[PDB]
């Protein structure tokens, strides 16, 4: 009962990113507790006690017991779902997956005093890509002209506005140990193709930028880049509006040096950038967790 | 160029409540637009265009075109799964349910200026039953002692704590109905079941509560400060609803609770004890109410119609 623990929320097969951040946290002599969400409900134990004004919540994992009142910060790195056991009666499987997810929901409310990087309700709202396009334009970023629709007849005829210089995109694609399949039966998002000089992955941590250029003119060769201060000002405003300390952006830089917002992934991967270019992303994250 | 339409969000198989609300709205000379969410994407046409700070959104359903700037209020009655599958597909079916839900998600953001009953994010947060118990306890409602756990060792100490008078319930119940009830039946717990190692219980966390002496079980529909309460009566039986009226001090607490949740509408489940204590059990933010309007002649649809046009 006293706030000095940083709760690291990820899954059991998470490596490099979780390790480097954990190591940076300890280098400030701050305690951390690694919680593998996939190890619940079969290994992790939850207790949530409600009695009129008094509450009590604790989690047990790897034989270490953590009371939620010891938590000053949450690093919301990955929320995987519960591994409910091979075999097991299918009639129980979905009732107890859905049941174990509601437990997770109740658990976060007990952690409302910790400083979250990032708030889960904020992450979920920011995953709304049409909302993303609104906020990007509202803070002054260029966005590609985009049409959302089911009627193939407009997209047709939007495609014949953009002069065949059109792309199709999944709203909730395919990232959510490997995936990849194409939906050519439910296209609903169409964007103008934007003249491309470079593709950027810009990792935002609490106002710090770490950008890789994929250069079109884990993914292959990443080239170091700096964003102009004006672009960073736009992301600062953008992130404040989404309520996010951390996020991974996808930008196209045009031949006229315009920076076109494509999307943000609030929980997008960053280890590749720290790995290939030695960006100190793990230290920026660790510093934002104890900065509250 | 006239924001005066009330958008009714439901599905094609909804029937009694949706009609009553529309009729109440039109008797107030207010246009309404009933949007059947399940009829998207195969029948409803959505169009949203985004160009550098300027955006435009429209819906067409049943040969009526709705522009989102004409909507003054949104009634969030039911948000259904998108219906695909005349030509039923496999694993592609769920991917495009996900695609179609994101379109609706983009679409709700365009209606953020309208008066929602209720706001979807507020509904989503209020569906957290553990969150409910804290807020109820903070605004002065009596709540049952509660444990949520997959730890069989703590379920046993809780059972001793409440002196062996304890019930179990699933947090997210498995029933015929979507978002099931709080008492169309639940299980009383004797110590053999706690001992019964844990079964499922360490991979199926449960809710354990102190058993509360019940004189009546109430479903109290809260509409914008107005209460409509029915008491459930047996006589495998034949459940009927009959009327109840809440003390104004509980209604004052119910006002505080709903303000904290940012909700205008909800369906409460209360136990009234033989010593006439009112014990909060849960709220269903999208709970059914048509039963009460029909069986008890509560003018719920009138109260809903009024909260939508009061803005």
């Amino acid at each position: 009962l006293q706030r000095d623990v940083v709760l690291l929320i990820t899954h059991s097969g998470d490596y490099f990113t979780i390790d480097r951040v954990a190591a940076a946290l300890s280098r400030r002599n701050v305690q951390s507790f690694r919680l593998d969400t996939d190890k619940f409900p079969m290994t992790v134990k939850i207790q949530a006690y409600f009695h009129q004004s008094n509450s009590h919540h604790q989690i047990e994992y790897g034989d270490i017991t953590l009371n939620t009142e010891q938590v000053q910060a949450v690093w919301m790195r990955r929320l995987w779902q519960p591994h409910l056991s091979p075999e097991l009666a299918p009639q129980y499987r979905d009732a107890c997956t859905k049941e174990s997810l509601a437990v997770w929901d109740g658990f976060w409310d007990s952690l409302r005093h910790a400083h979250w990087v990032d708030d889960l309700q904020k992450i979920n709202a920011a995953e709304n890509k049409l909302y993303q396009l609104r906020v990007a334009a509202e803070v002054g970023l260029v966005i590609p002209p985009t049409l959302v629709t089911n009627n193939p007849k407009e997209a047709r005829e939007f495609f014949e506005q953009v002069n065949g210089k059109m792309i199709t995109k999944l709203l909730k694609p395919l990232s959510y140990l490997l995936d990849a399949e194409t939906l050519r039966y439910c296209p609903m998002v169409f964007q103008a193709q934007i003249p491309k000089q470079q593709e950027l992955r810009a990792v935002y941590v609490n106002g710090n930028l770490f950008v890789g250029a994929l250069d079109a003119s884990e993914s292959c060769t990443w080239q170091p880049y700096e964003l102009p201060k004006e672009i960073i000002q736009h992301l600062d405003q953008f992130m404040a509006r989404l309520g996010l300390t951390f996020g991974a952006f996808d930008f196209i830089v045009t031949p006229l040096e315009e920076y076109v917002f494509l999307e943000i992934n609030p929980t997008g991967e960053w280890g590749m950038l720290e790995r290939d270019l030695n960006y100190p992303i793990s230290e920026a994250i660790a510093d934002s967790l104890i900065q509250n």
